[PDB]
């Protein structure tokens, strides 16, 4: 598709207005892959075309880039939703850099 183009452009995006109205969800375990992500997103986050400006699956550091409707909720939800327990692991989130950190934690 055309997700990878934006996952890359978003990875590098310098606009912090973006990283505020968006974050990379990191609850994707070794038992939870890209498709399952979205299901689970609409499943728990109630994500749709309304609350989500756009959603892309980030499977090279198991994350999910999500822009809810506003910066206040993206970070606020990050804090209230994450730090949870799912699939026998603790699920957490951050943005593009924090996901890269978590990635290290994943690959190592």
């Amino acid at each position: 598709f055309l997700e990878r183009n934006e996952v890359k452009r978003l990875l590098a995006s310098r606009n912090s207005k973006e990283l505020e109205t968006l974050i990379c969800l990191f609850p994707l375990s070794d038992k939870v892959s890209p498709s399952l992500i979205c299901q689970f997103l609409q499943e728990e986050i109630h994500i749709n075309e309304k609350d989500i400006r756009k959603i892309l699956l980030v499977s090279d550091f198991n994350g999910a880039i999500i822009i809810f409707r506003d910066s206040k909720f993206a970070a606020k939800m990050l804090m209230i939703l994450n730090g949870s327990q799912f699939q026998g692991k603790v699920i957490r989130s951050g943005t593009i850099n924090d996901m890269k950190r978590y990635y290290n934690n994943q690959q190592n």
